[PDB]
């Protein structure tokens, strides 16, 4: 009979779906700045070659003293070696540069290939020159100039030739892409800058603050982004993607905040941008999801006995049944209330790891 109201034990995360596309390890899961993830015997001899499942945007090889584009097919034959970049060679050109419309003509009796993405085609057509090898060519896609490169030299850098990955503004336009990258990975990987947003850690019903960052001066979000790709899993040692794949970007205090830990929630905040290695160096998104909350406490919702989530955050702040004034939260464009005053099980321990409170841990 008596209806009741209770606050759940399940110890849950309404940021998981949204965040898979960020756990860089799981969807990428090779190197970012150098990636040679995979390995591959050419006959008798041995090679290590880009495996990374994610598309790099906006990621170049910068020769050192030069001014020839790693986008120049390789120096052929005779001729001064290195008079050239890392693509394929001439052949009667037919393979690489591609452009868009080629590849479309080359492909239009091929179902399959006729339904990707211009990325996922480029990719597609890159990754079928050899018999029985695993080694398959990485490609540049230019989005501005539509165009398809396929890369001769697989090596990113020799530093310390001479040759070193970068983004930079000549770059900005270019998708470097592994043999193996996501047909779909519109869906599965980072492209877009997030906006109004920082990454956070979801400890028991609120995003908050990675504790273990290193901070670094950027003056706008390109420097950022380029600072978090340099920073990032690098296989030059296979990384499986692990490294300082994510920064906040502060763009009021011109901070770059790198971290090494996976994301697993955003902290609405309107001075952030949250990015990634693997993002666009520019592209920003700015709508934050701001019914993530309401759309959670409104589905475990819908005499009784109402059982409220783990939620302590959201823009219907009455709906929390927080047991003091819920907090307004002055930076969010969304204009979350956050509860405080509430019985947290989790925490954040060394090494931005969230673990449950001792008090806790029996069940669970």
């Amino acid at each position: 009979s008596i209806p009741t109201v209770e606050r759940s034990t399940r110890m849950s995360n309404p940021w998981k779906a949204f965040m898979e596309k960020y756990d860089i390890e799981r969807t990428h899961s090779s190197g970012v700045r150098v990636d040679l993830g995979e390995d591959a015997e050419v006959e008798n001899a041995k090679y290590r070659i880009p495996a990374g499942r994610c598309p790099v945007f906006g990621k170049g090889i910068v020769i050192e003293n030069s001014d020839v584009s790693f986008l120049r097919p390789v120096a052929t034959g005779d001729q001064k070696l290195k008079d050239g970049g890392f693509a394929f060679p001439n052949a009667n050109d037919h393979i690489s540069p591609m452009t868009l419309a080629n590849l479309k003509e080359r492909y239009k009796d091929n179902v399959e290939m006729m339904k990707l993405n211009d990325i996922a085609l480029c990719r597609t057509h890159a990754a079928s020159f050899v018999q029985n090898s695993n080694y398959r060519h990485p490609a540049v896609y230019d989005e501005k100039e539509k165009t398809c490169h396929m890369l001769y030299l697989s090596a990113q850098e020799n530093m310390g030739f001479c040759f070193k990955p970068d983004k930079d503004e000549s770059f900005e336009n270019l998708v470097y892409l592994s043999k193996n990258v996501r047909n779909d990975w519109d869906k599965k990987c980072p492209r877009k800058n997030l906006g109004n947003a920082k990454f956070g850690l979801w400890v028991d019903g609120n995003c908050e603050e990675i504790p273990y960052v290193k901070e670094v001066e950027a003056e706008d979000l390109r420097e950022c982004n380029r600072i978090v790709f340099g920073a990032s899993a690098s296989d030059q040692f296979k990384s499986k993607g692990r490294g300082f794949n994510w920064a906040n970007f502060d763009s009021v205090k011109k901070k770059c905040y790198i971290f090494n830990t996976k994301p697993t929630c955003l902290i609405n905040d309107k001075n952030f941008i949250a990015t990634t290695a693997l993002s666009h160096p520019q592209e920003v998104d700015l709508e934050f999801p701001c019914s993530i909350y309401k759309d959670e406490i409104e589905r475990e919702i819908k005499g009784e006995r109402i059982v409220l989530p783990r939620i302590f955050i959201s823009n219907d702040k009455e709906s929390i049944k927080c047991p003091c004034e819920p907090e307004r939260i002055s930076q969010s464009t969304c204009n979350f209330y956050v509860c405080n005053c509430v019985e947290k099980r989790a925490e954040i321990k060394e090494n931005n790891q969230v673990v449950i409170k001792e008090e806790f841990r029996d069940y669970y």
